[PDB]
């Protein structure tokens, strides 16, 4: 069964206004999904220290991103912790909630776009660039699970049976017919050179096809 929940009023509220906003600079999408990447890499490296059968599900940690023009999809895809569908239902939003009030207070103070990574909630950022984002990922106290959101005030949570990651997530963003240029091999390079050259585990860029 594909579940189906609203988005807080506040998170909605987030993502239409960067739905709607006028904002030029949509590339920082991606230093916030790697910077999520290796935050949760980050985390099942420091709790494997205590608990080595934490690996047991991929010792690897890395990020690859892919680009598929057919799709037209740009997926982030990280061995990192995952997240549990406590996370993705209840825990991630709660948290989301003081993050996107402060967000738009400083917006209405000069801030701007870019700077939704500093109040956690650059997730949402993929609306930017992307009309559908699907995430895909495993943690390992839980089953895999999909999530999917257009935005519209709703997402969906289902099991996914889809071929297993081990463990991880796998952010997928389709893309809106005016963002192509995030497929291509060049665009992507410039963007991880730009904003992500200090990220401490591999990023692999793939390329087509
Ligand atoms: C906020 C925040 C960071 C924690 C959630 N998270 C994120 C960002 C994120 C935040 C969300 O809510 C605030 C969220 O749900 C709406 C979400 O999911 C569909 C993701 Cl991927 N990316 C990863 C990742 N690659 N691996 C593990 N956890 C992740």
């Amino acid at each position: 069964e594909v579940e189906t929940f609203a988005f807080q009023a506040e998170i909605a509220q987030l993502m239409s206004l960067i739905i709607n906003t006028f904002y030029s600079n949509k590339e920082i999408f991606l230093r916030e999904l790697i910077s999520n990447s290796s935050d949760a890499l980050d985390k099942i490296r420091y709790e494997s220290l205590t608990d080595p059968s934490k690996l047991d599900s991929g010792k690897e940690l890395h990020i690859n991103l892919i680009p598929n023009k057919q799709d037209r999809t740009l997926t982030i895809v990280d061995t990192g912790i995952g997240m549990t569908k406590a996370d993705l239902i209840n825990n991630l939003g709660t948290i989301a909630k003081s993050g996107t009030k402060a967000f738009m207070e400083a917006l209405q103070a000069g801030a701007d776009i870019s700077m939704i990574g500093q109040f956690g909630v650059g997730f949402y950022s993929a609306y930017l660039v992307a009309e559908k984002v699907t995430v895909i990922t495993k943690h390992n106290d839980d089953e895999q699970y999909a999530w999917e959101s257009s935005a519209g005030g709703s997402f969906t949570v289902r099991t996914d049976t889809g071929e297993p990651m081990g463990r991880g997530t796998k952010v997928i963003l389709h893309l809106k017919e005016d963002q192509t240029e995030y497929l291509e091999e060049r665009r992507i390079k410039e963007i991880v050179k730009k904003h992500s050259q200090f990220i401490g585990y591999p990023i692999t860029l793939f390329v087509e096809k």
